[PDB]
């Protein structure tokens, strides 16, 4: 009953998760939560956060293995938005500007803890630039199966 609004896939690290609205603890434990109220796929800077791991095991920790040039795809089941990773950084939690819209860019920004340890102050940031928007047909949706 979290009601996913989409899905994210990063084939390079075998990540496939629901996208959920907002950063509730439940959302962050189940998938990628939207970091801003008003963001839209394929527009501005689409920001998503998830826990590094849960009780069960890994969640967003595979971000640590994502490299520049990797593709990240999201869908709302209407269109598929494919982004190409332009940076991966470990930053301090205070660097909130990473999720801000950037004039003349269409970005995705993925955020998780730098580690599972108590009171971790650092975050893994994976950011990418929109490469394509395609109709959510069988061919383009396959990667989300």
């Amino acid at each position: 009953n979290l009601h996913p609004i989409g899905k994210i896939a990063i084939t390079s690290v075998h990540l496939k998760l629901p996208i959920l609205k907002g950063l509730s603890n439940d959302n962050l434990s189940a998938g990628a939560g939207t970091m801003k109220a008003d963001q839209k796929m394929g527009e501005g800077n689409y920001a998503l956060a998830g826990h590094y791991m849960t009780n069960q095991g890994i969640l967003f920790s595979p971000l640590k293995n994502v490299q520049t040039g990797d593709t990240v795809a999201i869908t709302n089941m209407k269109k598929v938005y494919t982004y190409k990773v332009t940076t991966k950084q470990i930053v301090n939690e205070t660097q909130v500007q990473w999720i801000d819209d950037v004039a003349g860019k269409k970005l995705i920004t993925l955020v998780t803890c730098a580690s599972p340890t108590e009171g971790e102050v650092d975050r893994i940031i994976v950011q990418g630039e929109l490469q394509s928007v395609k109709k959510a047909n069988q061919k383009n949706l396959k990667i989300f199966l």
